[PDB]
Order: structure tokens, then C-alpha cells, then sequence
RNA sequence: AGCUCUCUUUGCCUUUUGGCUUAGAUCAAGUGUAGUA
């Protein structure tokens, strides 16, 4: 945890969040933003008024996954300290501190706490997947921010947009107008903190030519690439279930048909509607002489995590 | 060198195709999904 560089902008971060009613953090998933800003907020000390802290998340099983991971990292049971609510789910108890909410909970919970008075600092992490309860939270802890300055706000920004945020926090109100007569500095509700992740360098390739079928080159790169590279773990990001059904067909076909004494293909799948076993197989790792190449949909790309993976086919299409 | 029973081979066909014409004429087919939880 301490080689993260979260850690090491930690007390910054900490000063800019006790100062600066709103400050924006810029960087990606994996930095260690949302398993330690909440851990670093209550080791700061903004639970001991009986507080909380709260992270907005878009997606669930995202929010179950760095609950159950924050529990674990933190030493706490799940719901006693370190609690979520998903919708109709809500681990949570009056010991727990730290609050992994789904933002329209929150909607929900502005239904039930105006001022939400019962809350230090609210985060959106990862908002440049923009779900809509994001944006709203946005406007209302806006409003919230010209009626209570008390409470912090903290949005985390994948890229350069953040800017715009910080647009949205430079046009206030306009009654306001008719009180900005004095020569005041207008002084910075809103800054910007730098915590950048950890990378390999990673290679990318392109196409001379526009593709034909991309289900058909996803396979012949997918045989290409484990014939002549060495050994590692390939996952490629298809469309939608009849693809991934098409595709672990085709490969298990061809894989049929692969001359002996080279390294096995597992084919295997990655869904939203997956059963235990499938997902558990994708989850533990290549066996001997066996190299596994995932076709997935977008499950891989923030919501679940899954790790030992070496090479990435991208369809260039989304649903 | 018989008579019974048993088995094999040979014989047997024993439920063993009951008219006609322009082969009498004509003959494609419901739907199969599933970014995210």
C-alpha cells in the first residue's frame, strides 16, 4: 500500500481537502485513489465527530469488490467500519465510518437528509464514466456547497476534462452578482491535485487497412499472436454475447485442429449474467502448457479487474 | 442297417408387394435476443 503513489501526495491531498471547499483529483483506476482517499481521510481524523465519508460509485459489483478489498486492506469486518449500500443492499451500521453508496442511494438519502449533514466529504470517483445520478449529485452538491460551505467535495477526473469541471465550479450562482462589489481576490474554491498511476509500456499496434470482420481478424490475431509471441494470457474486448459465443466457438474449432506439442488454448468467456463456476475459471489462473485467452465484453475495463493479463484485442466497438 | 431325442445340410416360401393415366398432379418460409448489475 505504501508503494502507491496516493500515498505519497497524501498529506496534499489532506490540505487541499480541509482548505478548499471542492478539489479535484486527476488520475486513473488503479492508483490506489479509492482503496486509500478514504483510508487516508479517516486516518486524518474526519470521523471522530461521528461523520462520514462517502464514495458515489456508478457501477455494483465495482462497489462490492473495493468494499470487500478495503474491508480486507483496513482489517475491518464489512459493514462495521468500512460498509456499502447497493440498491436494496445496504451493509451498513451507526460504527461504520467509511461509506461506499450508490449514487442514487444518495438521490434516495437527499429524500431523506437535506443538508446531508451526516456527511464530511462526498467523492465522485471515476467520473468521466459519467452515469446521470453523477451528474446530479454534481448540481446538488453545488447547490448544497452555496448553502453549507462546511462539507468537501472531491471528484476524480481520468483526464483533462477535469478543467471543464472546473469550469462548472468557477460560474457559482448569479444572485451573487449583485454582492460582488468589493476588489476581493477571488479566491480558489475549487484546485486541482496530481496523483498519476503505474503503467508498463505497453506496445500498440494498428491496421494498414480498415478490417473486413473483426470478429475473424479477433481470431486469426488472437492464433497469430499465440503462435509466434511467447507466453502470455490473451483477452480480447468484443461487442456482445453472440460475438463471445461466435468467437470462443471459432477458437475452440480451430484449437481442434492445432498441431500437438505447442502450448493449449483454454477458451473462455466473460459476461454480466455469468454463473459462479465460468467466472471462477476465468478468475484462477492458466494450468500447465496452457495459455488462456478471455473473450470479454465491458466487465474487464473498471468493474472487474482481473489480473495476469499480457495482450488486448481491441474491436473498436461498444454497445 | 432298429426305434426315440438332439444337431447339421438339402427340399420347401408356407403373413412372401392385388389395376389404371399427364412418374395421375403439385409442394419456399414464423420470430432466437441478451453495454452495464
Amino acid at each position: 500500500a505504501a508503494l502507491l503513489p496516493i500515498a505519497k501526495h497524501r498529506e496534499s491531498l489532506l490540505y487541499l481537502v480541509e482548505t478548499n471547499p471542492v478539489t479535484i483529483v486527476v488520475g486513473q483506476t488503479g492508483s490506489g485513489k479509492s482503496t486509500q482517499i478514504p483510508q487516508f481521510l479517516e486516518k486524518a481524523g474526519w470521523c471522530a465527530d461521528g461523520k462520514l465519508i462517502a464514495v458515489t460509485q456508478p457501477r455494483r459489483v465495482a462497489a462490492v469488490t473495493l468494499a470487500i478489498r478495503v474491508a480486507e486492506e483496513f482489517g475491518c469486518e464489512v459493514g462495521k467500519e468500512v460498509g456499502y449500500s447497493i440498491r436494496f443492499e445496504d451493509a451498513t451500521s451507526e460504527s461504520t465510518r467509511i461509506k461506499y453508496m450508490t449514487d442514487g442511494l444518495l438521490i434516495r438519502e437527499a429524500l431523506v437528509d437535506p443538508l446531508l449533514s451526516r456527511y464530511s466529504v462526498i467523492m465522485i470517483d471515476e467520473a468521466h464514466e459519467r452515469s446521470i445520478s453523477s451528474d446530479i449529485l454534481l448540481g446538488l452538491l453545488k447547490k448544497i456547497r452555496r448553502k453549507r460551505p462546511d462539507l468537501r467535495i472531491i471528484i476524480s477526473s481520468a483526464t483533462l476534462q477535469a478543467e471543464d469541471y472546473r469550469a462548472y465550479f468557477e460560474k457559482a450562482s448569479e444572485t451573487q452578482e449583485e454582492d460582488s462589489s468589493n476588489d476581493k481576490q477571488k479566491e480558489s474554491i475549487a484546485s486541482i491535485i496530481s496523483i498519476e498511476g503505474r503503467t508498463y509500456p505497453i506496445d500498440i499496434l494498428y491496421l494498414d487497412t480498415p478490417t473486413e470482420d473483426y470478429l475473424e481478424k479477433a481470431i486469426s490475431t488472437v492464433f497469430d499472436i499465440h503462435t509466434n509471441e511467447p507466453k502470455g494470457d490473451i483477452l480480447v474486448f468484443l461487442t456482445g454475447r453472440d460475438e463471445i459465443e461466435q468467437a470462443v466457438q471459432a477458437v475452440s474449432e480451430r484449437s481442434a485442429s492445432l498441431p500437438p506439442g505447442s502450448e493449449a488454448l483454454l477458451p473462455l468467456p466473460l459476461y454480466s449474467g455469468l454463473s459462479a463456476e465460468q467466472q471462477m475459471y476465468v478468475f484462477e489462473e492458466a494450468p500447465e502448457n496452457t495459455r488462456k485467452v478471455i473473450f470479454s465484453t465491458n466487465l474487464a475495463e473498471a468493474s472487474v479487474t482481473i489480473e495476469g493479463i499480457v495482450y488486448v484485442i481491441d474491436s473498436g466497438f461498444v454497445k
